[PDB]
């Protein structure tokens, strides 16, 4: 959000990453998937670059 | 928060520990130090957390 720091959204983007390429969980929607990142606190774009990385 | 999945969750507390342990940070207050993981997102319970593991 806009008064945090890199610091403490890299590893939140970092972990996404990982999560979006697990076997497990790229069994589920592509809407499943996002809405799990956005329940975790990730924002439209950490999510958006989480998925670029993928 | 209390609906983080724990994947998610401990590499922020990890993240946390860190920002705990470096020298320009232990020199602040106590309050001060929780206080900015706070406004980063962290909840008390995972301020705890970190401040256990540091
Ligand atoms: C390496 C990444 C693999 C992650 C693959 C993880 C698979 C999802 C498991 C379901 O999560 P949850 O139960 O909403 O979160 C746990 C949070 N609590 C149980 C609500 C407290």
């Amino acid at each position: 959000g806009p008064l945090g720091s890199p610091e403490f959204r890299e590893p939140l983007i970092a972990t996404a990453v990982k999560f979006l390429q697990n076997s497990r969980v790229r069994q589920s929607p592509l809407a499943t998937r996002r809405a799990f990142l956005k329940k975790k606190g990730l924002t439209d774009e950490e999510i958006d670059l989480a998925f670029q990385q993928s």
